[PDB]
């Protein structure tokens, strides 16, 4: 009933209009019936792949137990009534009014909501972090934005506990560990995300664009510099190590030379996000505390995660994964 595909919500949920769609499913808005307000409606069908199976559970168990103002929440799950007749997944949310993608795109945004908007997408992320949970995918167009500047960190399904390659409509925002295909990062490469969304907000351009991820690190290291062999002492092809550590040698740009329009905080905070090291790159509590943000700054005020994560799905047939999925949505059913 929308784009020629079914939107099987109703009758709760009426009056159905296209947001989007993508690798996450497809997003309608809808008119909620019981609550008297429009929502979005996520509609997801991953049954056929173990990848699809691992992503939606994960997303679902996360954002269940979730709850910060700066996090989206599940506030409503369809699906059939029997495991068997079960194809699809309609997740239901919030309606905000955009994302920070498009907002971006035509958009030009002062100095104070710069900070305003970095100062909640770090307090969304110390929740996340304190729950033990890496996001991996953080990015403009999964910051939900409604009219009065709030913001919802969305789209949790590349998410893991913090102890590719598929199709991903963009990996500008990843960190250089992720690209090098480094096995052990850890929570800074949300940091890193972070930076580059905070470079993107200063300039309405991303940072680091590029085709793929050879260009990806051209771009990086003729802003950033040459990396030394202390950079680059992860677990990573050695091929790779070797091709980066025999560019043309290149000197760092000043941020104040890109970004020369920028409040001088902000360029202090973003240069502590991209840091190529990343043990050197600053953490998110620290990164609160920056002198950036010292307007909106207050530790009784960011919260923590009650119940930190502990879960594997990894090694899950589909099969198996589906029934769990099938348990986890029950409670959502009439009734
Ligand atoms: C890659 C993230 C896909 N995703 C978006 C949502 C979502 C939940 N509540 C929303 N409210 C408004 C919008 C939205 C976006 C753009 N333009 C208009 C409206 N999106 C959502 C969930 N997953």
């Amino acid at each position: 009933m929308v784009r020629g595909q079914v939107f099987d919500v109703g009758p709760r949920y009426t009056n159905l209009s296209y947001i989007g769609e993508g690798a996450y499913g497809m997003v309608c808005s809808a008119y909620d019936n019981v609550n008297k307000v429009r929502v979005a409606i996520k509609k997801i069908s991953p049954f056929e792949h173990q990848t699809y199976c691992q992503r939606t559970l994960r997303e679902i168990k996360i954002l269940l137990r979730f709850r910060h103002e700066n996090i989206i929440g599940i506030n409503d799950i369809i699906r059939a009534p029997t495991i068997e007749q079960m194809k699809d997944v309609y997740i239901v949310q919030d309606l905000m009014e955009t994302d920070l993608y498009k907002l971006l795109k035509t958009q030009h945004l002062s100095n104070d909501h710069i900070c305003y908007f970095l100062y909640q997408i770090l307090r969304g992320l110390k929740y996340i972090h304190s729950a033990n949970v890496l996001h991996r995918d953080l990015k403009p167009s999964n910051l939900l934005l409604n009219t009065t500047c709030d913001l919802k960190i969305c789209d949790f399904g590349l998410a893991r506990v913090a102890d590719l390659t598929e199709y991903v409509a963009t990996r500008w925002y990843r960190a250089p560990e992720i690209m090098l295909n480094s096995k052990g990062y850890t929570k800074s490469i949300d940091i890193w995300s972070v930076g580059c969304i905070l470079a993107e907000m200063l300039s309405n351009r991303p940072i680091f664009p590029g085709k793929h991820y050879l260009d990806q690190l051209n771009h990086i290291l003729g802003i950033l510099g040459s990396p030394s062999q202390e950079d680059l002492n992860c677990i990573i092809n050695l091929k790779a190590r070797n091709y980066l550590l025999s560019l043309p040698h290149k000197n760092k740009v000043p941020w104040n030379r890109l970004f020369p329009n920028a409040d001088s905080k902000a360029l202090d905070l973003l240069d502590k996000m991209l840091t190529f090291n990343p043990h050197k790159r600053i953490e998110v509590e620290q990164a609160l505390a920056h002198p950036y943000l010292e307007q909106y700054y207050d530790p009784s005020d960011e919260p923590i995660a009650e119940a930190p994560f502990k879960f594997e799905l990894d090694d899950l047939p589909k099969e198996k994964l589906k029934e769990l999925i099938f348990e986890e949505t029950a409670r959502f059913q009439p009734g």
